[PDB]
């Protein structure tokens, strides 16, 4: 295993790799978190998962990490990296998600991306990957400006969510989070395979954090990082994103005939 065509531009290579403590602290389950020379390990077992949160609240930016997932049986468990304001607006929040959905032997991990606006999501896109995300660290990133969201895997854009209306786009400040947790009811084949704690702990590893971003109170000149040679995805970037969605996309909410698309007019 064919990988995508080169995107011709490498946003992750233009931003300094950071240790955990330069951007983040633990939020819950500190007993299931360790940091070794900037590299983070968090884990889930029968008693608790763990999650971390950025020190700052942001208005925009480029947010990335190198992440490595657990091999073997991992059904029902989600390893995550996301932007959210759920703690500022409980129940009525915005979120931008990367979620790895655990799996069973013989079947690949699923990477889900999602967007919540004022408390409602249902904006899922799911892909499988062109590499084994348990064998080494791979780069995952969320780019977020007032005009668009772009998700990147190893600097390949896998999805773009443009601003079609204010009501369907995240315009309020977000913090960065990451977690490992039990989503047995839905994560793996819509809940068919659930967490099996015989295989515990379920470990998530994160390092070389990337922040090319703008805090809420940052000087007004602050804007995110270039994500393309131009002011917009290049045709080479677009072609790579197209290949991913052609060859690896397994769900797109816009294409689901069971979904009421009026509830999501950005489609």
């Amino acid at each position: 295993v064919q990988g995508p065509p080169s995107p011709g531009y490498y946003p992750s290579s233009q931003i300094t790799s950071l240790g955990f403590d330069q951007g983040y602290t633990n939020l819950w389950g500190p007993q299931h978190q360790r940091v070794d020379q900037g590299s983070l390990t968090i884990w889930l077992d029968s008693t608790s998962g763990s999650g971390f949160k950025s020190i700052n609240r942001y208005r925009s930016g480029y947010f990335g990490a190198n992440i490595k997932l657990q091999s073997g049986y991992t059904a029902g468990v989600i390893t995550s990296f996301y932007l959210s304001n759920n703690q500022d607006y409980p129940g009525k929040h915005d979120e931008i998600d990367i979620e790895f959905l655990g799996t069973i032997p013989g079947k690949p991990y699923t990477l889900q991306t999602n967007v919540f606006i004022e408390g409602s999501g249902d904006r899922e896109m799911r892909i499988h990957l062109w590499f084994d995300p348990t064998q080494d660290y791979h780069n995952y990133a969320i780019y977020w400006t007032p005009s668009e969201i772009i998700f990147f895997v190893d600097d390949v854009p896998i999805r773009r969510y443009p601003r079609k209306s204010d009501a369907t786009f995240p315009l309020r400040p977000l913090w960065v989070y990451g977690s490992v947790w039990d989503a047995s009811s839905w994560a793996t084949e819509n809940g068919k395979y659930k967490a099996d704690y015989r295989y515990q702990p379920f470990v998530g590893k994160y390092e070389d954090f990337k922040l090319g971003s703008c805090t809420v109170e940052a000087a007004s000149s602050c804007n995110p990082a270039s994500v393309s040679p131009y002011g917009q995805l290049s045709q080479q970037q677009v072609a790579a994103m197209e290949w991913v969605q052609k060859n690896y996309m397994v769900y797109n909410y816009c294409d689901d005939p069971t979904r009421d698309h009026t509830l999501t007019p950005e489609c």
